[PDB]
């Protein structure tokens, strides 16, 4: 399933909604998984709070203004913590002249208008801000409480996040912390704009960046980690690395999937809430997972290889767990579809 390794979108019915962790290992026996990005769009009925007119006094603590440097598709983000704002504020400034959206008919004119611009006025991310935006009674896809077997951890890549966008605010290209799950709900305001390149292509990605930045990568095992590097979809043509793109609008969830790389921005004035989650396939990813050798996040995989691979435990504490992750393997999860 899924050879082309395309995004794709899922409509779940409100029965199917239900269970996330069911609709996850279902998305993956579709082959969702391959394209390293997936979207989802909730049924109509469903809101996960009846209305943000009630969220101008919520803080973000550490607002960053994003310096970019670069030319010919290939960029450094520097992120400036600036001092503390309400959403008040931070709206105030992402609609003003100097920040908001410029005019554009289709979304081509706007991604061109990006890619020329992301270097001037640099803008300000209302970024990793502790918090949900989730009424407590909703039981449904819940990013404050998934409840999947990340929780072994606990029981902060478990807790969530928001982020307020303005026009050109972006995420630099990487995959999760330990090669994760992560789960976006896009709540309100202008679209988000992804990027992906299939896990199966990944190391191909890396490649090319290590080549483009052999300073960075020999300071750091995973420099892509550090969440700096932006690379331009042309860039990618360019060099022959397969990857798709997707819009996610208001009301919409995006699904990236372990060793999934993405990159992005932000239309306008916006906030999205994410988390990490994890399935039975992402044990593997966690142990093999390259990390940061010059700072970072790291979860000991002791606790899931102890109960999820008892046979295997001996084996993997020696450092000989010999084992080949394919990208196309749906989770074990998955095996009822
Ligand atoms: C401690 N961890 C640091 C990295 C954090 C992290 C990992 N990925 N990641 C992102 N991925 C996808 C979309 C977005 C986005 O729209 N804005 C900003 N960051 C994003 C943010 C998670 C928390
Ligand atoms: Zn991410
Ligand atoms: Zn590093």
């Amino acid at each position: 399933l899924n050879p082309s390794a395309r995004i794709m979108t899922f409509y779940p019915t409100m029965e199917e909604f239900r269970n996330f962790s069911r609709y996850i290992a279902y998305i993956e026996s579709q082959g969702a998984h391959r394209a390293g990005l997936a979207k989802v769009v909730p049924p109509k009925e469903w809101k996960p709070r009846a209305s943000y007119d009630d969220i101008d006094d919520l803080v973000i603590p550490a607002p960053i203004q994003q310096l970019v440097t670069g030319q010919s598709g290939l960029f450094t983000q520097y992120n400036i913590q600036k001092k503390a704002m309400t959403v008040r504020e931070f709206r105030k400034i992402a609609n003003s002249d100097k920040y908001c959206t410029p005019r554009y008919s289709e979304f081509e004119e706007l991604e061109r208008k990006y890619w020329k611009n992301l270097t001037f006025n640099p803008p300000i991310y209302g970024a990793d801000v502790n918090g949900t935006l989730y009424e407590k009674h909703v039981d449904e896809w819940n990013i404050g409480r998934l409840r999947t077997i990340l929780d072994l951890v606990e029981k902060g890549v478990n807790t969530p996040y928001l982020y307020f966008g303005m026009w050109k605010t972006s995420f630099a290209w990487h995959t999760e912390d330990m090669d994760l799950y992560s789960i976006n709900y896009l709540h309100f305001g202008e679209p988000k704009s992804w990027y992906s390149v299939p896990p199966e292509h990944g190391k191909r990605l890396e490649r090319l960046a290590k080549g483009f930045f052999p300073g960075s990568a020999q300071s750091c095992e995973a420099f892509l980690r550090h969440k700096m590097t932006l690379i331009s979809p042309l860039m990618l043509k360019k060099y022959g690395i397969p990857f798709d793109k997707v819009t996610q609008e208001a009301g919409e969830f995006m699904i990236t999937f372990p060793y999934g790389y993405h990159a992005g921005f932000n239309h306008g004035f916006n906030c999205a809430e994410s988390t990490n989650f994890a399935t039975r396939r992402w044990i593997e990813y966690g142990k093999q997972a390259v990390l940061c050798s010059c700072r970072m996040v790291k979860i000991s995989m002791d606790v899931f290889v102890r109960k999820f691979q008892p046979e295997r435990y001996k084996l993997w504490k020696a450092g000989k767990d010999n084992t080949v992750i394919d990208h196309t393997l749906p989770t074990p999860e998955a095996a009822e579809f």
